[PDB]
């Protein structure tokens, strides 16, 4: 017979994996809306689910985030089922042959520094930042950018008083070592500045096809983010920006240059790409890429 | 036979001596690595090992804190044993022919102000602020300045009431007396304007490649510091600093200026250095001076 979810959600194929198990393809039937279903072990070791769900829920309503549409269990697995959105931003890079434009990268840039200021508006760090937990919408949505995932976010400072986590080292999950964050590498707690850090790694992953620490293929010993770590801060931002708008190196610089407590001036940064923008003489129209890939 | 400390760290080459002991290189037979070990003998009048590695712990999570692994009572000697670390910003002064650009010295001294910031939130001093306490990390750590010994560290506000200890004078001098600040040459009771006030001159040291008051020919000991504390007392901040980024004049200025009970505002101090590390056009690079060697 038929696998359904719930009652009204068709369980289908496993379209992906995120950070708190599998990522599958499903229909509410009484509805007839193909949504995304998220399954976790109910009793893995650390049920890590229900708390994204509570994330999902503190974030709902804000301009890119993805609704929820119900949260539950249903035998070994607690269900979480969410609108289905389009490709991710790993998609559409592959899609076209891992090369945006600049005008591409200026166009991304200004909601994906969007999504960040919001989600840190509501004193949450996301600390996962990658092309993968990014993605379009659909329809008339089709020129939005989404943020995802929530498994490894955490509150950076007292929702009431406001008053911020202590700078301590970390005792806590990683995320990406390729996106990672200088101080991540350090071993120090990541706040604010860290999710715009990574950020000005995706975009230069966006311009140079791949970063310069990518691929080291290290020894079979548990550490190969060792030499990624290294690769990292022995590249300088000069260097790894070298055949670029300047405006990329000073977003890094300047990231780097805040201390763990200040508000990043998220307009600035906006500013920065936005007067680029302008000046190369580019239309705001949304028009990216992958939408001129259909005519060669 | 092997001399083997509480039958988990071979003892190796006496490394140093701390405030009120002798550091000696270990190794923890078990997992192999490197540690330092910390020594002191159980028939001392004035016990602070016990207190030190206290301290340690409660220091325990912050940013460039070592680890203490182990403590243990042997036959003559009560132990601690702490994670080994890189090189003081002494070795590495010593290393790059004591001279230090003015970035690398730059991106130290907002780490250093970073520590210095943490102890006074944990409800403590220093006291013994100098480049031999400061260490790098290993590997990825590298990066990291790391403080150590705590053996001078006092409390100087209740854990609970916060109630700022009293002032007193006629103290004696404590630490290094080349980097103490004024006022500890004047046996005025140490607080936290103390211990930046000495981070100021360990700054000028790496820009300078040594102080004022340092080489002044004496005998006695107490002549010597009298010696010291005349040339410092009498050595304008103005004339210190000449020919270097007035932000280290205006350094030393605030700290010789905040009140006996002061909370330094270590903000302003280090937005002094960022906004210089700016105006220098200086890029954010973990590449050091010794890196270019």
């Amino acid at each position: 017979m038929e696998l359904r979810v719930g009652n009204r959600y068709r369980l289908g194929r496993k379209i992906g994996s995120g950070s708190f198990g599998d990522i599958y393809l499903g229909t509410d039937i009484a509805a007839g809306e193909e949504v995304a279903i998220k399954l976790e072990c109910v009793k893995t070791k650390h049920p890590q689910l229900h708390i994204e769900s509570k994330i999902y829920k503190m974030m709902q309503g804000g301009v890119g985030i993805p609704t929820i549409r119900w949260c539950g269990a249903e035998g070994d697995y607690n269900v979480m089922v969410m609108e289905l959105l389009g490709p991710s931003l790993e998609d559409l890079f592959n899609f076209c042959s891992r090369k945006f434009s600049l005008k591409t990268v200026l166009l991304l840039a200004d909601q994906m520094i969007s999504r960040i200021e919001y989600i840190h508006s509501k004193n949450f760090i996301h600390r996962d930042v990658k092309p993968d937990n990014f993605l379009m919408g659909l329809g008339k949505k089709g020129n939005l950018v989404y943020i995802i995932d929530f498994g490894l976010a955490k509150k950076y400072r007292d929702a009431r008083t406001h008053q911020h986590i202590p700078y301590r080292e970390n005792k806590n999950l990683t995320g990406t070592a390729r996106y990672a964050s200088i101080n991540t590498h350090l071993g120090i707690e990541q706040s604010r500045r860290d999710d715009l850090e990574s950020l000005g790694y995706v975009l230069m992953y966006f311009n140079l096809g791949s970063l310069p620490w990518q691929g080291l293929k290290a020894a079979t010993k548990r550490q190969k983010y060792e030499r990624i770590s290294e690769k990292k801060m022995s590249t300088p931002i000069e260097v790894l920006c070298k055949g670029y708008p300047s405006e990329f190196a000073t977003y890094l610089n300047f990231c780097r240059s805040l201390r763990f407590d200040d508000k990043p001036d998220y307009s600035y940064l906006r500013q920065l790409f936005r007067n680029l923008f302008h000046r190369q003489g580019f239309s705001y129209d949304y028009v990216f890429d992958w939408n001129m890939l259909k005519f060669g």
